[PDB]
RNA sequence: GUGU
């Protein structure tokens, strides 16, 4: 039993072309796409005003196609899961830092998270690495000045995600920039012939945060974008796949994986417990996470009886299935935090 | 990597 998953590199606002490409493959080969995974640079600009939050060179200050899907003019034909890259409507993603649908069939995984679909556990890490921002908190509501920093990956995602392969393996992990040093684990000589600009970076190319997460979780697959080129490599048991940008040949590939059972997009139980147990570090909605707390210390208080009660209350107030909600994004920010706070306090810890 |  087989499922076919499309994996996409950078989209840069070219959604109609991406779905056209994807519908072609469905018609040409007769295979059915279960769902789509995109590794970032999604540019989910709702309308003109969101352009202030898109950090691009001036020639790329363009709306793209997403507003068509946001308005309902277009309908995304497949469920599309994505992380954020360095070219985003960063204000929208911060409202949805705990994940959410930006429009029908288009689900943002958040700053980081794990989801369940078709028996698979999928971990996403948004953004790109800059050492000088990796300790900065998020400030909310988003203001135009943070356009330059909102999409930089924070070190704290390492502690949020590190326990996630205790119960079971991670099937797929996504990141926008490559895990640092993985460039050396494939045919880099051939890669340097197509991208001679990479050679000077050596093994330091890529994000150290993603390197750590890769080494800790060892997913079956790690997918990244951002470098506008195809690449493959193997780090121990992990198959690494880098993808190009929509418009070129190397932008889309497909994973044909065993389908254990067909199952709708669901929240991951272990992620949900991590989210509830770290609530104290996130409780100040003007600035989070409060790193005076230890994320690891907070997560060390997880127990099997608390996990069971957390998932019971999550199913009650939110539900295990991830379902489309068309409230505005600032309301979704407040609502999801309202139930995390409520669930935590009901634990009396 | 259209990366500061
Ligand atoms: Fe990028
Ligand atoms: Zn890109």
């Amino acid at each position: 039993q087989i499922q076919h998953i499309a994996i996409v590199g950078c989209v840069h606002g070219k959604y109609r072309e991406m779905y056209r490409q994807l519908s072609e493959y469905e018609k040409s080969t007769g295979k059915e796409i279960s769902f789509v995974i995109c590794t970032g640079d999604m540019q989910t600009l709702r309308y003109e005003a969101d352009l202030v939050y898109l950090k691009v060179p001036p020639k790329y200050k363009q709306m793209g196609d997403f507003h068509l899907y946001y308005e309902g003019k277009e309908k995304a034909p497949y469920l599309t899961l994505f992380i954020g890259g360095n070219h985003e409507s960063s204000n929208v993603l911060l409202h949805l830092y705990n994940g959410g649908f930006v429009c029908f069939n288009m689900y943002y995984l958040g700053v980081c998270s794990c989801i369940n679909i078709n028996g698979l556990r999928i971990v996403g890490v948004s953004g790109i690495y800059k050492s000088f921002d990796e300790k900065k908190p998020y400030t909310y509501p988003p203001s135009p000045n943070d356009v330059v920093s909102l999409f930089h990956t924070r070190n704290y995602v390492i502690q949020m995600l590190s326990n996630l392969s205790q119960s079971s393996q991670i099937d797929i992990s996504l990141s926008h920039d490559w895990p640092q040093g993985i460039v050396m684990k494939g045919n880099y000589k051939q890669l340097y012939r197509f991208q001679p600009g990479f050679k000077k970076d050596g093994a330091s190319l890529g994000s150290p945060i993603n390197k750590v997460i890769l080494n800790t979780l060892k997913p079956k697959y790690w997918i990244s974008g951002h470098m506008h080129c195809e690449y493959h490599a193997e780090e121990g048991p992990t198959h690494f796949i880098a993808l190009g940008k929509i418009g070129y040949k190397n932008a889309i590939s497909y994973l044909d994986l065993p389908l254990k059972q067909k199952t709708d997009l669901e929240y991951d139980k272990d992620w949900v417990c991590n989210l509830i147990m770290t609530w104290p570090a996130f409780s100040n909605k003007a600035q989070f996470p409060d790193l005076s707390y230890s994320i690891s210390e907070l997560l060390s208080k997880r127990t099997k009886e608390l996990d069971k009660k957390i998932i019971e209350l999550w199913e009650k107030y939110i539900g295990l299935k991830i379902i489309y909600d068309s409230d505005t994004f600032d309301i979704q920010f407040t609502s999801r935090r309202f139930y995390i706070e409520k669930i935590y306090n009901e634990l009396n810890i």
